[PDB]
């Protein structure tokens, strides 16, 4: 047990850094005229062209695959570095890397190789994005006796046809809603999306994952794909996660991910319990913009009185218990990702510790921006203040990647439920 | 000891929903159009001018002063409700009430008369402000040995002058930025204002206040009185409470509220203490739409799933949460406005139980909304749901009407702090 | 709306002061010297004879029926001044009330009037106890599918044979376990106790009540009757809650308190409901003695330092929220207690508002306890002062009345959940 | 950044789980049948020595000094694990660690030597106390201007003279009152103890530590050392940690630690800083007993209900937050041991770091019994459930070894308005 960080994590963090302060600080000026959600995603894409002539879509493919990524520790580190200056973009490259992972996680070095080959070159604007999400929900998408997905797919012949809507997923329809270089559509199997789910198939067992690429799409009726609309989100204004009708869409069996099932969930299974763990990260950048912001404050203002303000008992209070929930949550990430990473550990032990994490992180984040904008006082609630957009970014948290209430906190239950559960696992091994 | 609402209070609450639903729904369409916080409270106008008609600003004024104010009960009734639907002019109806109330609480009928008649007229849009925060923070303006405030008054002759500057104080331009119908403006008596506060008089012994209508302002030169600015606000993007530099400013004597020192401080107290009591009515009216919207949604929504969402328990827990805080906040606030209606009791008792209704209820409503964002999940994140604006205008409360970490908190320790401090004696009496 | 107390509540708590100051103070010399739970049970009669003598067990009566309960208004007030002194002898008061609670709202004056007369005669030291508690839980007890109360009852001729388990009722055994006077016995029926409750009849139709007496365990063999042990309580330790088994117990048929099935059911749920709310008093009392208690330390302690430490902010917010906690929950007891006594109200508006109070007032005064601790230090963790026995005290209230998180909070999900639903029915009317 | 645990790390916790199961689990027989707090903890005087012939008094120091100590990451894992069994004779332990503290810091090799020498022994039943605490408070000790220290010291020829009164000091008066083996008075150097603490003077600058052993207390008179008493404690009702009163105490100047002033205070404060990071072990281990009890339960109780308990939403979501809970606190304890053994960080970075793990582990562990008592409901009450125990247990943690509220969250305050304060020194460097 060591918590030291070796050269390379310390020049990760220099590096993305850098990129934060040199090229995300100039995004603001070019999105805040834009009219609507996607105008000001678009007007995004320069900062995210930098973010590959930096290197940063490249790091989210691991190394024996053609990336630059060292650990996910390091990928930690980026990320709070950037989330805690800038959100725009900086979500655009974690969408991203979400939407590779099923890929970075199958069997096949030769869809490996087809699909990863875009993000690893080092120029243009690639987009991965995975397609889960749906405008019915999905905390029960796997509940024996339910709907189960509403995004559904048959096989006809030698490809597979998509019928069904999704909402959500970050990046699905890319930069012009001509779709994304890569997007892993989770479906359901139905022979017949007339007929409601059998209730008697377990839901895990129909799993499907499809690739979709700008190519496929395009393949494709200019009606077989359309762009129904993009919610206008309280923060996180310049991302877009569309909703998208699928009607009758072809897409070849080459493209079917791996093999329908079992194995198919466990890879969406897998690709979001990493996100689960790396999302803290997010949460805690901005809750940390937040804290650093109201901490330099409260040593310098000192609010029409004799002292900075950080010398009232009250204030430092809440000075205290933000960075107290920054430093609990930094040290839970790293612990989650460090057990993701861990090969000898049985993997309801790493998605236990995934679970607490999303849900730990997430939750404080909230506390930590409002308590941050308490001790300010009426300032925070200004716009020449960060705090109105961390308020906003911040709520996202708790609601994305997962919601805790539906999904983190019932997964976590499941895991605790079994027989052979145990607890301290990840620490103390067995 | 009784509960049971009376047929007036009754009528009050149809009569606020029917003007809330018929005429408040209609103001969005007008104000999401404008680029500007100016702009927004400018196209409130109508609205303002509908709840004038609609007896509602005369209603903000006591029965025996010419109002038709019956009860302040009555007034909380009408308070929820409206912020229960749309807190735009919602809020410039409760800032032309704090603004009227140093004059309904001073003692002297002729200026009550002159200065309350368009206020109980039944026409027009006339405005009302009570200017007393300040750039530099307000927290502690009765600190002794501190800057106090740093808007001073100096008496030339037969007349005062104000020098320095205003932040906050919703209303205080007017529709028009040439001032609001009356302006309480709140300074510290000094002689030199180049020379700081004396350490050695009790700083509330040096407050004044006077009396600034659109005319004194009409009888200054134009640089006399400069609005520098107008805050963009997370929530409440419709209210107005600029940045007004007060240069060389002559008010006439007979503007002067009352003699200068502890009597004026005591009806800017007394008139925050009420205030800070009615707060918690718009706190509940913010909190019930989030937490009914909640509901509604979890009892019609089975989110992919065979059940209603409201029949998972960490779902209902949520609900359970929200409603509790509803009920427990509407409770303090009826308990507290009572208490300010209690002759028998000493101000000590009313002040206590004024600062604790602020701070609950306004603590608890945050909590209430993030709660119900959470049950509801992804969906209260995008903006054709109401969360995203109950979440920006919800967080002012904590911060608004004298903030709870810097001033609320402090007040109620002064109280607890003296030798006679009765915990009890607004429940038990003395 | 009023909350100024009349004359009789104002005497009903000076006499309940009177009571806890001369009377209940000199318990603890008399219990502390004993060496298990009964046996400090035991050295409370003299002091529950006092009670009667001073007219306290006839107040937990009603008038039309003989006793001279004023209202349940005045009930709470005495509540909070006993368990702000002396919970020990209190406990039992509202253990017997509870007892009493399914034979004062039957509606059979024959009943009434034979079973109550001991409770309003002003003489003897009797017990009531509501015998609902079992050894394998209760939170489940209405559940169709399920095993429910595991004492059952068949009717074998004129009679009625009760056999099964209770745990926990309070006073139940008596002063020396030959039972309590009244005891009311809450029975499964099943005309053999050995098969598993039919999965298909709705369990609140099975429910009946029995009334059992010193006489009727008298007039059953020995072993029919068995207390098989007293818990060591946390805290309450001069309370008696056996373990008791019915093997083959006779009951007369006309000890039934009613018909069998809803009605019998719909009494348990009734007086359960009363008690939700009358508990919220006793917590109240208990985080009252903390809070007051610490309060007053922080008067007139410095530590060690140059001021008194309630001038310390962290001290001030403590107790300052302690304050809030309290005054709330008593603000809530009062409109539960209310809202019961509304005959113009329908059950389901009552039944969620006395579940709100038990669940908010026995949460928030444990933490209310702790708080005060942590304001007076490491002081409030030895015997010297009051904060031991509360903090013990005080954990009792979330978790008996019917827990908060199994009984209480589902009680009021399933009101949520009802599509005729009103929530705020109890304030403004439907 | 690594999370693996050596074999040596995994032999502590074997060894210690050993100890703890064989030994401890065997201190409760004996300790329960004394009828105070000397003779409970009397009664744990073979299990003291069980535990220094395993060794584990000589684990406290460490290897360049003769002891076995390891790391303080073995050492929290050792903590961890006798107090989720046991924490009679353990904290007996730890409070030995603490008393040693003082000369295991100092940077003198004869003292080392000559003082340490019976507890690196392997034999008998050596007790040491680092005696700081009094019975008017510590909170303010170091406060310019305020009383100081009550218990004073003077140098008189080639001696020491203490006067005054210490409390709560654990181990202080040995097994048998006669004292401990080494105790580390901590005393305000005073000429004339009737005269106040000097106003001008820092009080960090009169600080002394004055070794006293079994000897120093032989070698006075009877009346120059007595214990007046012994808090009769909530939890840890087998420690002792008297009453003492010195009077012309007399100790060699051999027995000077060091030189009063600055480095005796930094002695002082350097000893609690690893002990504020040690205890959160403490903490996690009762907290831990909690959470695994209720875990077990929830797992193999129905509660009359047809499955698991563990399987209602409202009953995981406790285990969840405790588990949460339990793992950063253990995460945070680890990375505050690991700051203090860095030799390349600066002290105010290494403090923060101490203080932040104190107050949320805590904090946060009072909570998790809370919790788990709820989760397993009535049960949790009755002292054949392990809970009782537990919950007066944990309320020591946040009051003890320098309270939350008046020491541990002003020293991090104090650290934190510093201008050259860097939040992150202990993750990212400076
Ligand atoms: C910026 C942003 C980016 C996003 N990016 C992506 C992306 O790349 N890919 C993608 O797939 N999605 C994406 N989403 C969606 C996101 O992951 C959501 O978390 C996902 O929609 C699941 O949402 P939900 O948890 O609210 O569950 P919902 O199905 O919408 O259920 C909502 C609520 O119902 C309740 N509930 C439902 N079922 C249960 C139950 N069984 N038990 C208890 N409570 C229950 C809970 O309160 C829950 O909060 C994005 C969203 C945003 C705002
Ligand atoms: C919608 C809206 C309407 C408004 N209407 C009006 C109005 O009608 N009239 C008017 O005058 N103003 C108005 N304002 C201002 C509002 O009343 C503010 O609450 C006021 O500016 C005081 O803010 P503050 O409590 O943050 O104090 P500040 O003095 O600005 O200090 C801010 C922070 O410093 C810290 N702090 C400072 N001093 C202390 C201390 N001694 N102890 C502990 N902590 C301390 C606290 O954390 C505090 O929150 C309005 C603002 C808004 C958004
Ligand atoms: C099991 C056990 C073992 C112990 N072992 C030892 C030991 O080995 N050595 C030893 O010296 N002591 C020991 N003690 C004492 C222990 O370390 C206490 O923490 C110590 O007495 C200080 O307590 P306190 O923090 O409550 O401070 P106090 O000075 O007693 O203050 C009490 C309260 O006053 C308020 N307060 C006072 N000043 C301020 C301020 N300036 N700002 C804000 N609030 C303030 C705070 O709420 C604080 O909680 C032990 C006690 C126990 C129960
Ligand atoms: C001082 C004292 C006096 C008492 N007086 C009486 C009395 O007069 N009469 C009487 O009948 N009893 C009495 N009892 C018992 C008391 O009312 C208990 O509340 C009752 O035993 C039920 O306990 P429980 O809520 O924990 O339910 P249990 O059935 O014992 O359940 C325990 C825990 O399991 C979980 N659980 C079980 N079912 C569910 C569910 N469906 N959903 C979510 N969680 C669940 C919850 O976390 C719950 O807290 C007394 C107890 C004490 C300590």
């Amino acid at each position: 047990v060591d918590f030291k960080l070796s050269p390379s994590q310390l020049e990760a963090r220099r590096h993305a850094q850098a990129f934060a302060n040199t090229v995300l600080t100039k995004a603001s000026a070019e999105y805040s005229t834009q009219k609507d959600q996607l105008s000001r995603f678009q007007a995004t894409r320069p900062f995210y062209r930098e973010a590959v002539r930096h290197g940063l879509i490249k790091a989210q493919v691991p190394i024996p695959l053609g990336g630059t990524m060292e650990s996910l520790v390091h990928e930690s580190i980026i990320l709070e570095e950037l989330f805690a200056v800038e959100p725009a973009t900086s979500i655009t490259i974690v969408a991203t890397a979400l939407g590779l992972m099923p890929v970075i996680l199958c069997d096949s070095p030769s869809l490996q190789e087809k699909f990863l080959k875009p993000f690893i070159s080092g120029e243009g604007e690639p987009l991965a994005s995975l397609m889960h999400s749906e405008p019915n929900g999905t905390a029960n998408w796997l509940q024996k006796g339910g709907p189960g997905l509403q995004t559904t797919a048959r096989k006809v012949g030698n490809e597979w046809v998509i019928s069904g809507e999704k909402l959500w997923p970050s990046n699905s329809g890319g930069w012009d809603y001509k779709g994304a270089d890569l997007a892993c559509v989770v479906c359901r199997v139905s022979d017949d999306p007339s007929k409601p789910q059998d209730p008697n198939v377990d839901p895990a067992t129909q799993i499907a994952v499809l690739l979709v690429t700008r190519e496929t799409i395009a393949n494709n009726k200019k009606d077989a794909y359309q762009i129904l609309g993009e919610p206008e989100l309280a923060g996180h204004i310049t991302t877009s996660g569309p909703h998208t009708r699928f009607t009758e869409f072809h897409v070849p069996h080459e493209n079917l991910l791996c093999t329908p099932g079992l194995k198919a969930q466990g890879l969406v299974e897998t690709a979001f319990a990493m996100s689960a763990a790396l999302v803290g990260a997010m949460a805690i950048g901005t809750a940390r913009a937040a804290f650093e912001e109201a901490l330099v404050f409260a040593k310098s203002d000192t609010r029409g009185g004799s002292k900075h303000i950080i010398e009232h008992q009250s204030v430092a209070d809440k000075l205290i218990d933000c960075k107290i929930r920054l430093e609990t949550s930094r040290l839970l990430v790293w612990k989650a990702v460090t057990t993701l990473e861990d090969e000898a550990l049985e993997w309801k032990v790493k998605l236990e510790m995934a679970m607490q994490t999303k849900i730990y992180t997430t939750d404080v984040a909230v506390e930590c921006v409002i308590d941050a904008m308490k001790a300010v006082g009426m300032k925070s609630y200004a716009k020449d203040m960060s705090f109105p957009r961390l308020l906003n970014e911040v709520m996202c948290y708790p609601l994305f990647e997962g919601g805790n209430i539906g999904l983190r906190r019932r997964q976590m239950q499941r895991v605790m439920a079994l027989e052979d559960y145990e607890p301290w696992a990840a620490t103390y091994g067995s």
